[PDB]
């Protein structure tokens, strides 16, 4: 039933090239949440990694 969104709690600009750049207050699409540290999620046209803890799903 679809890929699940998310509430981005704070702005973060990539460190890394395997990371993505999101602003606060973005919706933000959820790829894979299998390592309890870092999410990979879809922001537009751009895929990559960032902080669970800076991003709340929306059940």
């Amino acid at each position: 039933t679809g890929k699940e969104l998310l509430l981005v709690l704070y702005d973060y600009q990539e460190k890394s090239p395997r990371e993505v750049t999101m602003k606060k207050g973005d919706i933000v699409t959820l790829l894979n949440s299998t390592n309890k540290d870092w999410w990979k999620i879809e922001v537009n046209d751009r895929q990559g990694f960032i902080p669970a803890a800076y991003v709340k799903k929306l059940d």
